[PDB]
């Protein structure tokens, strides 16, 4: 999570950096 996740973070425009996320 939040690594692998950058891909679909670019897209989310939140992952990684929120680092709690939820939905």
């Amino acid at each position: 999570n939040n690594f692998v996740h950058n891909c679909v973070n670019i897209t989310i425009k939140q992952h990684t950096v929120t680092t709690t996320t939820k939905g």
